[PDB]
């Protein structure tokens, strides 16, 4: 009953178009995440298995809904989510 999310924190700069493009799969994952972790300390990148999720709202509650049919969403929520946080790319590789 839980969901695997694996996603990188940046400050919100309007280049989420920039950022999705740099992402382009799980090749640069690692180097747009690196580039992007702005929460290492509080985050690891990835939370592993979540059964609730509780973290925002929207942020979630997408994680917790995030439609089967998709081009390109059985990997990143493309397009990706932007708070006032910064943006945020998940990537899901488990679901409930």
């Amino acid at each position: 009953n839980a969901v695997k999310v694996r996603h990188i924190l940046c400050e919100k700069h309007g280049k989420i178009m920039e950022a999705m493009e740099k992402l382009k799969s799980g090749m640069r994952f690692n180097e747009v995440a690196a580039q992007y972790s702005e929460d290492k300390a509080r985050q690891g990148g990835d939370l592993g298995w979540m059964t609730r999720g509780s973290m925002v709202g929207p942020f979630q509650e997408a994680a917790f809904a995030l439609p089967v049919s998709g081009m390109d969403k059985p990997v990143f929520t493309d397009p990706p989510v932007k708070t006032k946080f910064g943006y945020h790319i998940i990537m899901v590789e488990g679901r409930k």
